[PDB]
């Protein structure tokens, strides 16, 4: 099926616990992959504009790692219902990608979640000033704007522009292309 292949090709990339010991400034991501229509998507947030670090922003769910959190994954799954509504019962955590070194003392880990069909999401106003998705396939040929390089993606239902960057557009290339490279039509 469409989501046992996904989570197969996901698998091969999971670095599971390899990095997660190492002494950082310790965050987490939920990449969050929607089925609708047949085909995958992953869903963003647009960050409040109250927030002190980086407001209007795309970025995944997720945030620092705090003394209640079990592993990094708790991390996510913690940030993700805080922002979204998302409950644990409906994500399953298939993978953790590549952690992503920033500023030199911060590590920040990526999970691919597979969420449930029946997740509606809640946002959050204090956290999230909007959440939407994306089709997984739009990053294998995306609208590229230069200012580095910038993804503007147009959702066809109401006409809206989201601009993507920095390492939230490098991730969501990257679960792209482990998901929906070497496919037959
Ligand atoms: C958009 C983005 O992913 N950001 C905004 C602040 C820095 C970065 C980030 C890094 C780790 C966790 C985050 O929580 C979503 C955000």
């Amino acid at each position: 099926s469409m989501l046992d292949d996904a989570k197969a090709r996901l698998r091969k990339y999971d670095i599971g616990g390899k990095y997660s010991h190492l002494p950082y400034n310790k965050y987490s991501v939920l990449l969050p992959l929607v089925a609708k229509e047949g085909k995958l998507h992953l869903l963003f947030t647009v960050r409040s504009e109250k927030l002190r670090r980086a407001p209007g922003e795309v970025c995944f769910p997720g945030g620092k790692r705090d003394p209640t959190d079990m592993d990094d994954a708790a991390t996510a799954l913690r940030e993700a219902q805080e922002e979204v509504g998302l409950r644990p019962h409906q994500v399953e955590v298939v993978c953790c990608l590549v952690p992503c070194l920033i500023d030199t003392d911060t590590l920040i880990t990526p999970f691919v979640g597979l969420i449930d069909h029946n997740f509606q999401a809640q946002p959050n106003p204090a956290e999230v000033k909007d959440v939407f998705l994306v089709p997984l396939a739009y990053f294998l040929h995306p609208q590229v704007h230069d200012q580095n390089h910038i993804f503007e993606y147009t959702n066809p239902e109401d006409g809206v522009t989201y601009q993507i960057k920095g390492m939230t557009a490098n991730l969501a290339v990257l679960v792209a292309f482990i998901i929906l490279e070497k496919k037959p039509t």
